[PDB]
């Protein structure tokens, strides 16, 4: 299959340098496009078409067998209808038709535009078949049941864990190694899977000081995508860890929903250290790509 593919040509439709732009920021910060390279990114981006709908039109309905799109959406939100009921909404950056191209069913659940007007940008199947869907099955199988044990996830739906397992990955260390170090950008979230590590800060004196541990089903890396400042305290592995690991461009989209549950850090005693980080202002800015 992967062999087959190779000799698959996306089309193109035109595309000016600014509609690249916008359709790849879309892309890079959509889960379902995670692991795709630079080159297929800009494959991908150069075959949708644009789309438009008013309020209350359905971008598809729940039993279409005539869909068999994946829509992006640029601008817009949309209700996604079961039965009669409102279940989730879809914002800006999202997509819609991903069920349904990925596990190859009917329609599941009607898509209803509820802002004055929604922007979409459309890919065919064969292009998300060929060139987009890749590993998806496996990698949500390697981390869904994790994920369904993870503490801080508890609150995300099967769906939400799903869309989030799409953006993970996969790194090991040895005991010693660092995870984090301090004073990074600060682009990467680590889910522990399996070890244990130390948060490794600086004293006033600017020399190693140990703040906390954290162990399985623990995660590191948010403060700095909460906050927008770059890494401040090392993570060292004391064990053999497995992590997941989330890019922060995909963290907006993926943990959306636990955004304030992760806010909790300032009542936690183990983020004591943190606050007064913020409070005497020891850290300088840092912004996603
Ligand atoms: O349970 C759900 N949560 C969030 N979105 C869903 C769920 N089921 C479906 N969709 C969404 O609606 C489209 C049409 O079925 C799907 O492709 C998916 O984007
Ligand atoms: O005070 C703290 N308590 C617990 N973890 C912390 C604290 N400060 C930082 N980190 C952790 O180390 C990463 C890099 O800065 C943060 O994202 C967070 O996971």
């Amino acid at each position: 299959d992967p062999e087959k593919a190779k000799l698959y040509q996306a089309p193109y439709f035109e595309k000016s340098e600014d509609e690249m732009n916008l359709i790849t920021k879309l892309l890079t910060h959509n889960v379902l496009f995670s692991f795709l390279n630079t080159k297929d990114i800009k494959v991908v981006a150069g075959a949708m078409q644009r789309a438009t709908f008013k309020h209350d039109d359905c971008i598809m309905e729940a039993g279409q067998t005539t869909c068999n799109k994946l829509y992006i959406i640029q601008s817009g939100h949309a209700d996604i209808i079961k039965e009669g009921q409102k279940v989730y909404l879809k914002t800006e950056g999202t997509a819609v038709g991903e069920l349904e191209l990925m596990y190859d069913t009917p329609v599941v659940a009607t898509v209803k535009v509820c802002t004055d007007e929604l922007i979409a940008w459309v890919l065919d199947r064969d292009t998300y078949r060929n060139l987009v869907m890749g590993t998806a099955i496996r990698r949500r199988e390697t981390y869904i049941q994790f994920l369904a044990n993870v503490p801080f996830l508890g609150g995300l739906d099967s769906y939400e864990k799903l869309q989030l397992a799409d953006a993970l990955s996969s790194e090991e260390f040895s005991p010693g190694e660092y995870i984090i170090h301090y004073g990074e950008e600060g682009e990467w979230l680590y889910i522990i899977m399996e070890g244990t590590v130390e948060v490794i800060g600086r004293d006033a004196d600017g020399e190693p000081t140990k703040v906390c541990e954290f162990t399985q089903g623990d995660h590191i890396g948010e403060l700095e995508f909460l906050n927008n400042h770059r890494t401040v305290a090392d993570v060292v592995a004391t064990t053999h860890v497995i992590t997941a690991k989330l890019n922060r461009r995909h963290f907006e989209m993926c943990l959306g929903p636990v955004i304030d549950v992760l806010k909790r850090c300032a009542d936690d005693p183990k983020y004591e250290y943190y606050q007064n980080v913020l409070k005497t202002g020891a850290a300088q800015p840092s912004y996603v790509d």
